[PDB]
């Protein structure tokens, strides 16, 4: 038994650090912002501003000379001057009190790099993958996890790295940092505590900023989302569109009792106005037939596979 | 231009005593394989014939050799009341001649088409006829003869192999299919002859099914294969949506979200939680009433 | 090819009629109005089912109720006229109505 | 017999100098055209839009400081700087052609004004009704273009000027040059041609500002004389919603013949006699149900022509 | 939360051997009024005659057979409606529903009390000379848990507001109100917000006689009051003044492309300043089609498709208490 997992979205706001770079970021190229490019333009122009928004949703000290003047201390402000920190410390503060253990993914290995310093700060053992990490070196760090009484609390991962088939039911909650552009890479760094040999319940945090950036980029991965399951679901209607061994049968039989009885003519051969019948009550059939396929799904038409594995008569 | 919308009506149709007697020495002949007896492999090949024999008997018993009365074989009204769908398509024509529509008639198979011309000769029916044949046959030659302003023609007889060949009929507004193709797209090809742009008025398609026997259960079967290749289409649209990378409007839209708004305790957090789940739930809610 | 309704104000009168109708092999149902409402129910869609056998139908003028429908006739006669002009206008609008 | 009128909309763009002042009234105001602002903001702020884009798509010399700087000439460009002057000006040389006389509506004055330049311009004899036109000068200008063998051409009007009843059936065709809010007021300006004395057919032209406010406008309107038809055609309900004298007799005479007829019991109780098993009772609820939904399918069809009992129908004899 | 609509079926009934002896008793006693022969006030006697008698002969004094008034099966078999009556409460109870009994005579419902006592079933009453307090003790005492009542019979115009008895999912309209609107109150106590299954009005109908008549004539003026719903509407949307945002639709209209356009717009742009008789042709030509394309959506809305703002119908509860 394998529970399902609980997502959430935590919908964050911005410190107002992280205003000052949003007005920045917005002001450096306002005339991109507005639109006011042309359609040669390739993509990389609005590309970076929405790097640096990703950027600035995350944490400020990502952009040069934001964090505060020499030198460069671990401090409070680490997790004040970004939204996310201030709800991750309470967070994380009330996950190690119920006794549970966290993934913590994200997008950008340089955020690792600043939940790096943090967890020095909060007294917190943890891990590192970064996909830029070598093989044997991310088993040991796998197995420093998973090994029965681990010191270890926290694994920090980029979602790169979180798809690959590993294992990592140890832990039981999952924190996304910041959610990829294809949704199926956050469901493969997901699967690595909600898989095969879980025992507890899997709940997922998703940090999103509400009201910025991330909260329109959350709906264009929810609709791809929708989309991939739509055209898994209706694969096999391709399969299904290229008869059995029982259709055969049934074609043959459908009418072959009542045309046996039959002694003279069939259903209509036994005026003008004999045509209007037929042709109204024609158009009542039509109606109800086209109404009753037309509305139905890949459940009903889809053939089963033993459907072909003609065994016996039913009905003789 | 308005292009009305084709109305398609299936005509179910009985059979005559003459149809009944084949029908059933169709299915004497070879009960073993309808009953069931027919096997692993060997049965799926009897079966096909048997439906080919008796589709052959809902079009015409005539297309059965030594059924019509031996030699010499004159066309007289026996070549309309011994077949349920010449009577229905002698009455049909009459009425769709004097409201003043021109009408093409489609046909899986040839020697059918061949009982139609001996049919529309002995009533006088002005037609042409394309059988797929490029045996010194050019098709080119009646397609214009039926669209002259003005025309002569009143029936055009064609098998469904060659209506789907880009050709245009427009000058006619109504399509019987004596008979239907397996392949639902096919039909679907050949009612575009009629019904494509150029067509000014409402096109109606009627479908002969003999009602009651086989044709009527094939009649079930093209609306289950006609509407999961709907769904394969629509499989191959949300294929390139999710396929699909953003456009610079689908970029802007995300940088535009929220930029105008910057520019202007834990029982709290654990309302975020129930703030975001709600909002979580409600997001999934909108898009799982999608669908195809 | 015309379908006719009649009316009149005497039912007596129809029952001239259907000795009529009979007498020429004439094709007919009847609502004498003093007669029932499955009845009268029956006699209309047998005369409005497409492929109608029926060709004439017997009528008294202030018999059928309000708003029923007998536009497959396209022809009305009446045999006689009422005092008030609205139920003659009425018996018309049997047939020309929604539908003809 | 008086023939139906023709009553044709005629879709109109605009001049270059239009759009630039269409562009500019948009601009002056482009927060309220945005729909920005408050909910709370009275209804005046997007009126006045209203009436410069009114204004705008009838004459742009409505508007101080457009025509053409100092000295002012009355040339061509009166009849080009505005679309609705360039069709309305081949309209007019066609149908003096023709042997046509025109009443010429509008919802502005200083429009009329425009127009009165015009007819002076060409050379065309005319006729003015303002509504700022004393009882006499009226009386005397409907004579004037009422009279036989007049030399006047074109009647300029504005849609409410005249008042009820007065009769201009010396002229054939209706231009309205823009249109108003109430469609009785424009539906009365085309009766003062269309109407008893008026031999020949009645065309009404209607000059509309394609693509802009006016046809928005139109639209309006012409639901809201849709409305007003269905109230009309409906005011015979509410006196239809007492009971007549046939009414009451219909209801003691229904079936009493067949009452007198009967000497043991009715219907339901001489067939099956006041004990019912459970399959009697099944087709009395069968029947009623059936019964039930052809009586109300027949009456909720129903319409107020076939309800409206006319009053000779109390002349009972 | 989901509310059935309720099926109402009119149920026909035909007249016992007594009642058919009194209909004739009562046609002849007046036969001058009933030919044809002035004053409705004559006539609106035999109405009420005839309507007594298509409930039940006993309302007339001297009809039961002679003292002593015995309670017997002659109290069912003397009445049409009430051998209807007594098998469909009989199916009723079986099915486990509970219905509600109105009708507009008082002393109907003292002979449909006579009824229930002779066959055992337990009832409540309001007719109208209910004291609040009796009447709120008899629709407790109906809708408690685990009831013993099954019958509850009210007067049509009793008149209780807002009373509830969704515990009940079977209306019998023993006869039938001259006002449509008032038997539409006497349902909406069984199917109104609060019922769970699925409500049946049964409208007794004395087939082939006054009350058949009667029913035509109900559903003309049932129509006419839809007819006056939908005149208010058209009359209120017609005298109604733009919004803001209807003013701003009129505003914005076309405003994108006056924006878009550098020189002319539309007539002016397609044939500058000069037009030939080929141009006005082609103008006048397009305004006229557009013109009839323009009348023909609009002459298609008729009264029964209008944007209704409140949701009231004539085949509804006007929310009117009728106490007469």
């Amino acid at each position: 038994s394998l529970l399902p997992k609980k997502e959430i979205n935590v919908y964050i706001g911005m410190s107002e650090m992280q205003v000052k770079w949003y007005q920045k970021i917005l002001e450096k190229d306002i005339d991109a912002v507005n639109g006011a490019g042309g359609k040669r333009e390739s993509k990389t122009r609005l590309l970076n501003i929405v790097m640096q928004l990703r950027k600035c949703c995350n944490h400020p000290y990502l952009f040069e000379g934001a964090e505060p003047g020499p030198p460069y201390t671990t401090d409070e402000h680490l997790i004040y001057n970004a939204g996310k920190m201030v709800v991750l410390d309470k967070l994380l503060k009330r996950i190690q009190k119920q006794g549970s253990r966290v993934l913590i993914f994200s997008q950008m290995s340089r955020l690792l790099d600043i939940l790096e310093d943090y967890c020095v700060f909060r007294g917190y053992k943890y891990c590192r993958i970064d996909g830029s990490t070598a093989h044997e070196d991310r088993i040991a760090a796998i197995d420093e996890y998973n090994k029965p009484g681990s010191d270890k609390f926290i694994f920090l991962l980029t979602t790169r790295a979180g798809g690959l088939g590993i294992n990592l039911t140890t832990a039981d909650i999952v924190i996304l940092y910041d959610s990829d552009w294809n949704p199926q890479a956050d469901l493969q760094a997901m699967d690595r505590a909600h898989r095969i040999g879980q025992t507890k319940q899997v709940v997922v945090y998703r940090f999103v900023t509400d009201n910025a950036i991330e909260e329109k980029v959350l709906e264009r991965a929810a609709q791809k989302l929708r989309l991939d399951q739509l055209v898994i679901q209706q694969g096999r209607a391709q399969v299904a569109a290229k008869a059995n061994k029982d259709e055969l049968l049934s074609m043959i039989q459908h009418g072959a009792e009542k045309v046996f009885q039959t002694k003279g003519a069939f259903g209509t051969m036994a005026d003008d106005d004999d045509i209007d019948a037929i042709l109204q009550a024609g158009e009542t059939r039509t109606k109800e037939l086209n109404a009753r396929y037309e509305k139905l799904g890949i459940d009903d038409l889809q053939k089963f596979t033993s459907e072909s594995a003609y065994e016996w008569n039913g009905e003789d």
